[PDB]
Parts: C-alpha cells; structure tokens; sequence
C-alpha cells in the first residue's frame, strides 16, 4: 500500500475552537477518508500547541496550573473532534514527553552543530500571536522623540511588548539562497501558488533575520537541557509535532521512515510563513526531507473580519451540529467556503445549504425514488439490465464523468467544486424523474420493463452520489444504503463506480422510508 501523511495545525487551546478550526480539521478528515477509500495507507495527525506565555497567562488568569487548564481545554477540543467524527489516527500534545524529548534533542543537536548561538533579543513581541515583530511591522505605532516606543501586532491588533532578554538565536539567514533555490525547483510547494509571492516579498526580501528560538523571562515550555533557564520558542516546539508524533529520534523510527515526509500540511494563510520558511530551514539544518506540499486555505469571515477565538466574533460548531446535525455542518464548511479564497459565514447561507442542497435536492431524490419503488413494484426494485431508456446512455456517461471530474477537484483540495459537481448529478437525477414521468409508465404492463429500468437508474445514480459523499458526510451515505437495502460493502467503494449498473439482482428496498436528513 502507498502511504499518505496529512496534518492540521496543532491549535492553541487558549479558548473555545470555532468553525475556522472545524474547517481545517474537517478538510483534513475529508482528504484522509478520500485517501483511505483510494486504497492508501493513511496517517492523519492533529493536536494542541500548549507551551508559551499565551497559554501560561490564560492558566494564571483562570487561577489554575497550566496542566489543569490544558487538560480541561483539550477535553473540550477532543469532544468536538469526536462529535465532528474526525478520523485522525493520533492526537499530539506538546506537553507529552514523546514530543518534549524530541524538541530537547533537536535544540541540543543544532547547538552542537553551531546553528544556534547565545545572544540577546531586543525588539517587539506579541504574546497573543507568539510572533516577533520589527518596529516597521507595528500598526498604530507610538512615536516619542522620533522613535517607535510602542504599537499593535499587524496580525491580531493586540498591543506588543518590548522584549530585552538573553535568547538563543538560530542562524536561518545562511539558508536563504538554499530556500530560494528550493522555491525555484519546487514552484508548486505552497497551494494555492498565489500565496507564495506575498510571503517571499514580506518575509525573505527584507532579509531573513536570525530567529530568537529561546526565552529566559518565563518558564512555560521545553527547557534547553544544556541551559535549563532557557525555554524553547513555542513555534520551534510546535513545528516539531509533525515528526515527534512519528517517533523521530526514538529507538524505533518505523512510523517516521514510513510516513515522513508529509504529503500535505493543512493551515490557514496567516501561519504559511512558519511552515514555508522556518520549518523547511529547520528540516535542512536536521538534514531531513521537506514536506511535499503546504495547502493554505482562506479565513472564514464575520461582518467584523476574520473569525478569531481571542476576539469572540465566532460561530460555535457545537451549536450548528446540535441544532442542524453533523452532515449539514460538515457539508456547509466544505461547500460554502472554497479552499482557495476567504468566505463570510451567514446563518441564512447555512440554512439555504442545509435545506435546499441536503433536505430538498438529495433528501427528496431518495424519498421520491423509494416511494415509487414501493408504489409500483411493492418494494422489489427491478435489477439493472442496460440503458433501455433513450436518456440512459448519456446519463450513465454523466455518472462516469461526475466521478472523473470529482477526482480532479479532490486531488487539488477543491472541496467546494467536487461537491458542486456531485450536486449537478443529483439535480440531473431529480430531472430524470421529471423527464421519464414514470407514473405514465405505471399505467400499461407493456411499459413495466421500462418503468423498472427508470427505477434501476434512479437507485444506481443515488448509489454513485452516496459513495462520492462518504468522505464528506458520515451519516447520509450509510442511511441511504440501509433504506435502499444495498448491503454489499463493495457497492459502497470507489471501484464499484468504474462500471454503471452493479445491482443486477432485484432488491427489496425499505417499506418504511425515513427522512435522510437531518
Ligand atoms: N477564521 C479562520 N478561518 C479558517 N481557519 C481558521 C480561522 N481561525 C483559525 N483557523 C484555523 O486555526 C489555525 C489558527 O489556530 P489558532 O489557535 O491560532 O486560532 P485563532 O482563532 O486564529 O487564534 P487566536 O484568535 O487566539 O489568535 C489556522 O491556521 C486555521 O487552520
Ligand atoms: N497557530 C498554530 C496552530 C499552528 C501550528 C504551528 C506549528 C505546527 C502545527 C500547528
């Protein structure tokens, strides 16, 4: 079996996760499930970014130890992934020894190699962004005798603080030409490629400054073994999760050798710089292969901009699932919000997706079909014979073309296009009923064969849609197979879509049709 390794960002458990976090984790889940159905040996990693002042200050404010705070927050996150039915193969916490020990080895190795040297970081820092800023990067900067003496982060808009402490530096500047050479040789590395140029212009052109990779002013993080008063910079700590979770630097590196390098790192656009500059340079310094692709999706937006945990301008996925069901929540996120751009959430757009696409187009397609099979054939769906109706040959071709087009969208992580292409077919299947007017055929017994043929095409079309939706919807496909009494597990797999009309034996469909949705 060919291997496929996909990761989400490990999220800061600094508050309740929102549909932004759900998008990343569902998107990763869809690709994992898709890749498993394609016959790949899949590992899907998610986790939590638990070190740094951002978390430590949240714990102290809550009046709790960092670890009690974190266990309570991680509990909330793991409840959400369970409810969203995320098929992640592992959950990595940066507070785990399997992670901390790898971060220790990596730092000690880069110190020994001389990539890391002791200095002092004197400059601006955003605790909420866990990001170093130059004075020119600050928004609403404050001037005093012609000097910038304060300002806000350009990312979060939180006030930055002045840092002046002993710090270990990683000489990332000497890897600049090698990184630019890598981009020249691998121009498809960031997807979509429209994110690459802004990142090079913003972060490499001005000159790769040496990265402050340790702190002495607080103690919540991995301690530098050779200099324990130093704590590893949360972003060095965090990035290592992708290889630490595979048992890199452990006795048995079988998981590492099998799944590294990662096929896809998922993220939103704001942390591309960490995954596209610092991460590849760190991997160069450790002499490890680079990730194959960074897939950076857009932001889910509200009326007041990017949906943000710290801001509070949020939509809780727990509310959406409890109120409208899981299928509607997963469908909305993947369909309404194209991967390669930003998208505004509205409750109106959510209910329209939920009611018109799921309940009406798909839900009513299944109900119409089973109702007619029960009415005309007393529940005995006649076996597929061939394209007996003059519309069938062309529709059977559309079924195959839907699978082909769907595949092309899925391989480029164009989830919204894959789903749009499936719904074009679901719409055409509904239109097949309107065109064939099977109620007219039910009159004479001379048309009983053709009526059977129409029923067999409706059901095979539904089966195609159900199989293609298995990565996206975890409830609807199983419910559809149950109600149609399709029990062959092979007829739920991608290979069964290779030739139209697999149901060549008669089937008793459910005598008690229930709504597929919610
Ligand atoms: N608005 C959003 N749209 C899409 N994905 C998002 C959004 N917000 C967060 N994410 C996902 O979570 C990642 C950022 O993780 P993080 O824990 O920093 O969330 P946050 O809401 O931006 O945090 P905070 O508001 O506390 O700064 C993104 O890279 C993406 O994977
Ligand atoms: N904003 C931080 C969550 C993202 C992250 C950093 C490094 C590795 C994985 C995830």
């Amino acid at each position: 079996k060919e291997t496929f390794y996909i990761t989400t960002p490990i999220y800061y458990p600094s508050g309740n996760l929102h549909i932004g976090h759900a998008y990343s984790t569902v998107a990763g889940d869809v690709i994992a499930r898709y890749k498993r159905m394609q016959g790949y040996d899949v590992r899907y990693l998610t986790g939590t970014d638990e070190h740094g002042q951002k978390i430590q200050e949240k714990a102290q404010k809550a009046g709790k130890t960092e670890i009690e705070y974190l266990d309570e927050m991680i509990a909330g996150i793991k409840q959400l992934w369970a409810k969203l039915e995320i098929s992640n193969d592992d959950f990595i916490r940066t507070t785990e020894e399997r992670h901390k020990h790898v971060v220790e080895q990596v730092f000690e190795r880069l110190l020994k190699q001389g990539d890391i040297y002791l200095g002092e970081y004197e400059g601006w820092y955003s605790v909420p962004d866990e990001t170093y800023y130059t004075e020119s990067q600050l928004v609403d900067p404050q001037y005093e005798n012609g000097k910038i003496i304060g300002g806000k982060s350009p990312d979060s808009g939180h006030e930055v603080e002045l840092v002046k402490e002993e710090s270990y530096f990683f000489n990332i500047s000497k890897y600049t030409d090698r990184l630019l050479e890598f981009y020249d040789q691998n121009p498809d590395f960031i997807q979509p490629p429209s994110r690459k140029n802004e990142m090079i212009n913003n972060f490499i052109k001005p000159g790769l400054a040496d990265l402050a990779v340790s702190r002495t002013s607080f103690n919540w993080g991995v301690h530098v073994p050779s200099n324990p008063k130093h704590v590893v910079y949360v972003w060095i700590d965090a990035l290592v999760n992708y290889i630490s979770a595979l048992g890199y630097l452990s006795d048995d590196e079988s998981l590492f050798n099998k799944y590294w390098p990662a096929d896809i790192h998922l993220m939103a656009k704001e942390i591309v710089r960490f995954h596209s500059i610092i991460w590849p340079i760190l991997l160069m310094a450790l002499d490890l292969p680079l990730p194959k692709k960074v897939f950076a999706h857009g932001w889910i937006l509200m009326k007041d901009g990017k949906m943000s945990k710290s801001k509070g301008n949020v939509v809780d996925p727990n509310i959406l699932i409890d109120r409208y069901g899981l299928d509607a929540t997963r469908y909305y996120l993947m369909r309404e919000l194209p991967f390669g751009s930003d998208g505004v959430f509205t409750p109106e757009a959510f209910v329209e997706r939920t009611n018109f696409d799921l309940a009406n187009d798909l839900g009513n397609l299944v109900n119409r079909t089973i109702s007619m099979v029960n009415k005309y054939f007393d529940g005995e769906l006649p076996a597929y014979q061939g394209p007996l109706h003059e519309l069938d040959e062309e529709m059977e071709a559309m079924a195959l073309e839907t699978v082909k087009s769907y595949t092309e969208s899925m391989e480029s992580l164009q989830f919204s296009v894959a789903l749009s292409t499936v719904w074009k077919f679901i719409s055409r299947t509904n239109k097949y009923i309107d065109e064939t007017t099977p109620w007219v055929l039910a009159k004479d017994d001379s048309q009983k064969d053709m009526l059977g043929n129409v029923m067999a095409h409706l059901v095979e079309n539904i089966r195609y849609a159900a199989v293609l939706l298995r990565p996206f919807l975890t409830h609807a496909p199983k419910e559809i197979f149950e109600q149609l009494n399709i029990n062959n597990p092979q007829f739920m797999e991608f290979s069964s879509l290779e030739q139209y009309g697999v149901l060549n034996e008669s089937i008793m469909v459910t005598g008690q049709p229930k709504p597929i949705f919610p």
